[PDB]
């Protein structure tokens, strides 16, 4: 309390040293005043630019607020000292926002370098979307940035983009969210794909990728979590997560991984939320997500898909590829119309998206990611460079399982490889050239720089 | 809030009595001066030894952060007290610690004493890291350390060791945690390598090792347990149990014994664990224990494990344990089918096979049953217990496969412990009690006195 | 307490000040006194005229409930003003509300201007009836209506019209629920046609429209959904999703979206529904069912109209009512209870050429318009592209597959033309394949 009342008082007085004082020394740098006033307008209006700068440097709200209501910027275009009011701008302030009286700063600027201040933060504001708008679509598609992490899939990769593409547009039904199913067989990219397109949709946000794991909705009464206990029950004070969640972000993505694990309530709450397009929390607070993406990952028809998949793989080969047919899909529904039992669940899907099991030239891209991946690791970790040859790749696909997709690669990769590079690394591995080879079915190594295959560390002795 | 400025006060003053009193009071040790300065930091500053000294034995934290950010170590070296700054140095504080400007203690210190132990602890630091490396690279017992505890299994103990060592020196992908799964008849070692492998891994810490016994998961509703009860329902405050003991020790050793017991449904919730390595309570945090170790135990293929090993040791009796692809023409389905969906098996990072005992290794479980029974007798009631290769032939001549090391466990208990609890009533002395096979060959046992030419008696019970 | 008294003293003394600062800081305006006259009827009582506009300004309600139950309406023209009565009628003060003791404003009005007044706001009430009277009659033909936003389907139409006429001109038993079972493939405009009906026959939102899905009915459900879980069950969800909607609009149109999905159990407790009605609510409440509309659904007779399509084709366009009683429906829900009670069944046939190819020509009408930049839409070779579209012909699940077929073919192809920057206006069509 004491040094809340310090610090206000040093920005009322311009200290520099008292104010940079307190605020290095943890005191709250937006301490309200009983007059309603805290460090930044009171620096503000008695045209402390210097006060003002080191407040924004600390974390300083210069939106926050007769001058009832006002704001830092208020006061400091009331003052009319330009320097402070461009500085406040450049912490966020908001050239437009109204006090309680109704007046922005634009209206308490008087006319000089203050109201061009006001005007460029303003045109800033709303020229960054058109900015934001112009480089997403240009030089980065996101199936280019998906090829980079995902491999085939080609045909998932575009209707996922176009999908996007076609709602950022506005060229979709923009009255409803847009909603995607994956499906296929395991490790294929289910929920890779999601988490790619959640960074790509929102960058580095993490609100903006929301991350729901259907397993554990497996019970009735687990929509609770959903929107949280009604009031006067036990943490009804916290409204759900998922509420809390899009109303920090509505546009964030949304992932239902494993939706066929859910209760039949929380599909139809899930079905409701999606033909609504809104929500009610537990709290009776209604939050729209009209804009939010839906996506939703589960393998209740990976069998069927994956011997089709198969089946069309060896009819090409007859010929000598995959695309399967809407046929083929109509043949599917029935398997998720009697799972869901919801016909006007599926029917609300916007689309369906088929991942198919990996070709042998994917696989080989899969083992040389994997192998890249850790040659890369050693490099940056131990400064050890590792080369391998076609064989290596040939030899390690051969432990490939269909049942597990990537998974199964990557397994095989660690224990062939990655043991013996650990066994190996107490003792003999060192900066140089460390290059995997074939003897006649197993993995050797080979010293660095110099064809010597290193004596393994025999475990016990 | 008087009590920490009168600790402040004093500890500026050098005076361990009034800091000695403040603090058993129940003043903050950390208080914090309205100028920056801690008790410790003040008391540093002014070179007060004893100060620092009775702050740090309360629980001083001498590395909390022009002196901005400055911290109770850079204030003992500008002073320039040796005997202020080792003992800083003694409670925690950091040479390499750096305030708000990146000053170091090294550099605030002065030719002399406090130079010299400040170099010192910065070669303390940069030694333990060193000697810990060196150490790993001589830390190769594992196998070792298994061995001692379990006999034969060879197969399954190389599997666990390699990917151990794995990740223990680094050559470990961080994104998804170690899922090993346990295979075999009862009675073998599956649970005991599990416990083996947590205790090794995190020595003695209790919360290092989780447990959990599936078979009380036979319900699909019993999942609650993992996670705990939604918002407005009872219990909801406590949360998940599986999610607190993961909170307590983000990289612990899980054992879900019996896995196989457990609800199919209720397992549809280890998906996400042995994926990602998160879990998200019912108040909807998430865990993220990533680099947890995960083992599970079952006994699902038993009969077809047992059987086949068998078939390849009377193949190799012609003239080891190795299965290349009856693992996945016969193993797999079983597996899949009877209990599991594909996606969970898919994410199971090694299936670790264990194999019935050779006749050898029942021998060697023989003995090592003898000798924990010896053990026992010596270091309580300091008696010396002695016997010979027919008596180990005769207690494995008792051994049942379908219970493994439980029964030869059963059987010596049985035929021998209960002569040794009889005669210890007032016949055993401490002395080199021996025991042998009787004239009836394979068939008795008796023991015999500290003197061997003496049988024991007839133990007298229908007095 | 003291803000209602205060404004209550205020309003009787006519003083103005004082009841503008008490409705200015927040005090109740429908106050009511412990003697039972509110802020309102006190200054109806005194005349005060100002007090009462100010009143009403600030929502004072003309309506709220020996003079005990008097309306502020009351208490204006007992003081016989007529500037308080005009003001509180504005309001929405009813001329004819009667109090605890049965007396209307009427009857203590005195001769003058208030008769007058009172009167013509009671005549605007029955003009206000009469008109709602003459809409519903000007409603029909109800198949005009139905025509208007569907295609096709002109025998369910007709025959649902006949109904509600028959109904309504008691030609039919109005002592007895009105149930239809409606039969066909999946998306042929039974939900198209009920949501319509309830668009039309309710007076707007549909909001006497109750559509289910039974199939998310079963053994585990029944109770908790359909009557709604009452008191003392697992769950307190009374109503659940059927009556608690019932509760508000009893003579709701109904619609039930897959009796081959519903649960045995529903589907007997869907027994309640004939006879009498009366279903049961998981608060306990029943509701008369002889003035409702159960529309009951189903995919499992599809065949029966798909198979033949003379029931399209010989329906007077260049088959037999019941050609077969019942045949499939009877064997699968039990026609003694279930179908038996049912007092009228619609066929729905497969949608025709010239239905498909205006659907697909309504729905490029709307993608036009939805169009932002609409400057740039030309529809050139509109019917065309409809010719290309109809070509995947809804043979399947309905005419989501020809919207299906727009969106793929159009929208797909325009939003590619866009991110190419190819749209700078008066842009024709293309016709793919
Ligand atoms: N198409 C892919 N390209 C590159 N890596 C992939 C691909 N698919 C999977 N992976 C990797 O292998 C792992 C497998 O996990 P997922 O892809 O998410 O499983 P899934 O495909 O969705 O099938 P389920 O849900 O287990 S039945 C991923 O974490 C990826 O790192
Ligand atoms: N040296 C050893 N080698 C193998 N097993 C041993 C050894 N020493 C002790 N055990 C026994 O191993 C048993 C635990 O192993 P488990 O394989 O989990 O048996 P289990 O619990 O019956 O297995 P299932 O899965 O339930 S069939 C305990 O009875 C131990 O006493
Ligand atoms: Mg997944
Ligand atoms: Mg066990």
């Amino acid at each position: 309390s004491n040094k809340d009342a310090a610090l206000l008082e040093a920005a009322r007085a311009n200290n520099m040293q008292e104010v940079s004082r307190l605020l290095s020394e943890g005191a709250d740098v937006n301490a309200k005043h009983r007059l309603g006033w805290t460090a930044l307008m009171v620096a503000a209006i008695n045209r402390n630019n210097s006060v003002v700068q080191v407040l924004l440097a600390a974390g300083a709200d210069p939106n926050l607020g007769s001058f009832k209501g006002c704001t830092a910027l208020h006061y400091a275009v009331l003052a009319d000292d330009y320097r402070t009011v461009k500085e406040l701008l450049d912490g966020g302030a908001n050239p437009l926002q109204r006090n309680e009286m109704g007046h922005t700063p634009l209206d308490y600027a008087r006319e000089g370098e203050v109201m061009k201040l006001l005007r460029t933060s303003e045109a800033k504001y709303q020229e960054k979307q058109r900015k934001r708008e112009a480089e997403e679509r240009r030089r980065f598609p996101l199936e280019q940035r998906l090829k980079e992490h995902i491999i085939g899939q080609e045909s998932a990769i575009a209707t996922v983009g176009a999908a996007i593409r076609r709602k950022e547009n506005g060229w979709y039904d923009e009255e409803h969210p847009l909603v995607f199913l994956f499906l296929g067989s395991s490790g294929i990219g289910k929920t890779e794909l999601a988490k790619q397109t959640a960074k790509y949709m929102h960058k580095d946000a993490k609100k903006g990728f929301i991350r729901l794991d259907m397993s554990e909705f497996q019970e009735r009464h687990e929509v609770a979590k959903f929107i949280g206990s009604p009031p006067g029950y036990v943490g009804h004070e916290e409204g759900g997560q998922l509420t809390k969640k899009l109303k920090q972000c509505p546009n964030a993505v949304v992932l239902f991984d494993e939706v066929d694990k859910a209760h039949p309530d929380v599909l139809t709450i899930m079905l409701q939320l999606f033909d609504e397009g809104r929500l009610t929390d537990g709290k009776g607070k209604t939050i729209d997500c009209k804009d939010a993406i839906f996506i939703m990952t589960s393998n209740v028809a990976s069998d069927e898909i994956a011997q089709h998949a198969l089946q069309l793989r060896q009819e090409a080969l007859e010929m000598s590829i995959t695309i399967s047919k809407n046929f083929k899909e109509n043949v599917i529904r029935p398997i998720l119309k009697a799972h869901f039992r919801r016909d006007e669940f599926l029917g609300r899907i916007n689309e369906i998206v088929y991942f198919l099991p990996f070709c042998h030239s994917e696989l080989i891209q899969l083992v040389n990611k994997e192998l890249n991946f850790w040659a890369k690791r050693a490099k940056q970790r131990h400064n050890i460079t590792l080369l391998w040859d076609r064989e290596v790749a040939d030899v390690l696909v051969d432990g490939y399982n269909v049942h597990y997709g990537a998974r199964s690669i990557k397994h095989e990769v660690e224990r062939r490889v990655v043991n013996q590079l650990a066994a190996a690394y107490e003792q003999d591995l060192l900066p140089g050239g460390c290059t995997l080879r074939i003897t006649v079915e197993d993995s050797d190594k080979q010293l660095l720089k110099s064809p010597e295959l290193p004596s393994p560390q025999a475990e016990k002795r």
